[PDB]
């Protein structure tokens, strides 16, 4: 039977449009997905929108809807962008639904019960403008009234900060940890990069977990605490929950659940790692379920000198980069010119450069080149593989078998941009081979057939290699190329086929038609 594999993207928050930044994070779970349904794996892959809060509530009034109107026009427009990114996400979690909403419910009774949860009062400090709480100790320029601080600026805008009192139940935390702590200890693969572990312990867990508020009073769009539903739960529990009440987690069918759970990563950028490393291992503890095998927190695209944000507007929308440059070269884009991992700024010269040089160029004009010679020297009919006739070939072919196991070794580790880098190794490569062989000069001269047509199966086995590799990052170039080349064996398109060079051993007539595999 098929081993499983469940992955996720964060649940986004439809406050504005999502811009590149949320399509990165979905194009680069999509593309895991379908790496591991290459590799044989039963996938499940999870996207969302988490769709409570005040600022929701303030959008939609400010839009003159209702929050579920506001709401199902916001996500309906995110379904239009996946299927346009043709995300092979397997369901959609919306945390309006009752299959999520129970879930919430529950699980906040269930941690009421155990007396995880007590009642008490939240206080902060909010800033309009950063639309973000602070604590007393984060506010610059504290005032003093009697040793006590009445008041502040934000660290981060300099703006005038409002004391915030409000009933609130509270998540003792700190209880776990040991636990906690115990379960990285174990795990030292749990935290990706490892790099984001010291920083994360010693700013977050190192001076103690202080008791986590859980529910707000003073706004209504939530999911109500049934037992006492003048409070809503907050942020903590409602948008981590989704992860497991997608699968009907306390629902009457929990077979997704028992099936896919736990989760073998979550993804997500820098700024909410530590939720899922610590909040979110902390409430699946409270609830006796295992923990997840692995979050990865990558990099953010910059713009504007900062992160893109729907807030600041600093963005580039997905849509237009779709319509302009098409659907491949908009997904190597976001796979191939930020490390996973690292931080990069967008542009749209390196846009441009990175599309037109590697896909138009490298790997559109070796197709071209490779086809329009069968056509001419062949009359369509590429010779079969025999073996490696020519003087550089036994390299090559090494070369092939070694870009394999480089980029199973990159995608394992989520080295997306050097994976495909590898790739490009050998299709520049495969370039090189035409320069190199000239098969026009061998063409001229009857006694060279043979060895022509082995250059020629060459080159073609060679795109083969690329086009497979390619399948999880580039929806369309990988299928344009098969029927071009007339490879209809659908095992020639597994990874599996590329375990030794030259399966093609049968003549086939490629396309009379070529035309150019990109845009
Ligand atoms: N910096 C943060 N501090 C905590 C306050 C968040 C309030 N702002 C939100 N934008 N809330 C929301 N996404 N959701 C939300 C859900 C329910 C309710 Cl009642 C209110 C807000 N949080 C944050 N930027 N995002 C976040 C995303 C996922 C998780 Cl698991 C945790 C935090
Ligand atoms: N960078 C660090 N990395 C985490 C060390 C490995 C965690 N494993 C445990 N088996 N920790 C523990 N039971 N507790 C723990 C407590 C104190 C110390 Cl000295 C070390 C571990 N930590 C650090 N520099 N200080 C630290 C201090 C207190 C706490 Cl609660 C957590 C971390
Ligand atoms: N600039 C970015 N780079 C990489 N990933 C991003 C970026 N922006 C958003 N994401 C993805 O979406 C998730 C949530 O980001 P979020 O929507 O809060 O960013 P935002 O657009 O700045 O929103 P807000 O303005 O409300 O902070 C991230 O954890 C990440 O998965």
């Amino acid at each position: 039977a098929k081993e499983t594999f469940y992955i996720t993207t964060p649940i986004y928050y439809p406050s504005g449009n999502l811009h590149i930044g949320h399509a990165y994070s979905t194009v680069a779970g999509d593309v895991i997905a379908r790496y591991k349904r290459m590799q044989g794996y039963d996938v499940r892959y999870l996207t969302g929108t988490d769709e409570h809060g005040q600022k929701i509530q303030e959008k939609a009034q400010k839009a003159g809807k209702t929050e579920i109107e506001y709401l199902d026009e916001m996500i309906a427009g995110i379904k239009q962008l996946w299927a346009k990114l043709e995300i092979s996400n397997d369901d959609f979690i919306r945390t309006t639904e009752e299959r999520h909403k129970h879930v919430v419910e529950q699980v906040f009774e269930r941690l009421l019960k155990q007396g995880d949860i007590y009642l008490g009062e939240y206080e902060g400090w909010y800033s309009v403008p950063d639309e973000t709480y602070y604590t007393e100790s984060q506010l610059v320029d504290p005032q003093y009234e009697n040793g006590k601080i009445i008041g502040g600026k934000s660290p981060d805008s300099g703006h005038e900060v409002e004391l915030v009192k409000e009933e609130s139940y509270f998540f003792n935390i700190s209880k776990y940890t040991d636990r906690l702590l115990e379960f990285y200890d174990q795990n030292p693969d749990f935290i990706q990069p490892p790099s984001r572990k010291n920083e994360m312990i010693n700013n977050f867990i190192k001076p103690g977990l202080a008791d986590l508020a859980v529910s707000r009073t003073s706004f209504n769009w939530g999911v109500h605490v049934p037992s006492n539903p003048k409070h809503v739960v907050y942020v903590w529990i409602d948008a981590l929950v989704n992860y497991i009440s997608a699968l009907g987690y306390l629902s009457d069918d929990e077979s997704l659940f028992n099936k896919y759970w736990p989760a073998d990563i979550h993804l997500m950028a820098k700024e909410i790692v530590r939720f899922h490393s610590i909040i979110w291992p902390i409430l699946l503890m409270a609830l006796d379920l295992p923990l997840p095998k692995k979050v990865f927190a990558h990099g953010w695209i910059l713009m504007k000198d900062g992160k893109m944000s729907k807030s600041k507007g600093n963005v580039v929308d997905p849509n237009i980069l779709i319509d302009r440059y098409g659907l491949d070269a908009t997904r190597y884009y976001l796979m191939r010119e930020l490390p996973f991992g690292s931080d990069g700024v967008f542009t749209p010269e390196a846009f441009v450069e990175r599309t037109n040089f590697d896909l138009a160029n490298d790997l559109g004009n070796l197709v071209n080149r490779t086809i329009s010679m069968v056509n001419k020297y062949f009359d369509g009919e590429l010779p079969a593989y025999q073996g490696p006739l020519h003087e550089l070939d036994e390299e090559m072919e090494a070369m092939a078998l070694e870009t394999v196991k480089s980029y199973t070794e990159s995608m394992e580790s989520l080295q997306f941009s050097v994976a495909l880098s590898t790739v490009w190794k050998f299709i520049s490569r495969t370039n090189k081979y035409i320069d190199e062989t000239t098969p026009w000069v061998l063409a001229k001269d009857d006694s060279q057939k043979d060895m022509l047509g082995n250059v020629m199966a060459h080159l073609v086995e060679n795109i083969r290699y690329a086009a497979v590799l390619l399948r999880p990052f580039l929806t369309h170039a990988p299928k344009e190329i098969f029927e071009q080349l007339n490879i209809n064996n659908p095992q020639f398109m597994e990874f599996s086929s590329l375990e030794q060079y030259g399966v093609l051993n049968e003549s086939i007539m490629v396309t009379g038609q070529p035309k150019p595999i990109f845009p």
